[PDB]
């Protein structure tokens, strides 16, 4: 149908628009702490701790599969990368501090890119 065309236009679009964003989230992340995923093979214990893991490797991989239907999806991915982290790690360690400012700056954006998600429709 020509619906149904027209509605993978918008989801392509939601896509793109989800893209730049994961993009400038990440650059909040220069040490790049939050890249891939928590390694079992380093950390054997991990999913005794954490049960839905998160990182933006994997968030980019369910992006381009087009995996995200609107805003609020990506941004509880987002989330877990974030509560994850300041659950595993104590307080006064990089790894929590990286997600309490990731979570600080990462709010601009995130901010800015629900009023355009509302805005274009």
């Amino acid at each position: 149908s020509m619906e149904q065309v027209a509605m993978e236009l918008r989801l392509t679009e939601l896509t793109r628009l989800l893209r730049s964003v994961l993009d400038q989230l990440q650059d909040k992340d220069p040490a790049r702490i939050f890249a891939q995923p928590v390694s079992l093979k380093e950390v054997p214990d991990y999913l005794d701790h954490i049960k839905h893991p998160m990182d933006f490797a994997t968030m980019r991989k369910r992006l381009e599969a087009q995996g995200y239907k609107n805003l609020h999806e990506f941004e509880e991915d987002f989330d877990l990368i974030i509560d994850n982290c300041m659950k595993y790690n104590a307080r006064d360690t990089v790894f929590y501090r990286a997600a309490v400012r990731l979570r600080d700056q990462g709010g601009v954006v995130l901010r800015q890119a629900r009023r355009e998600v509302d805005s274009i429709g």
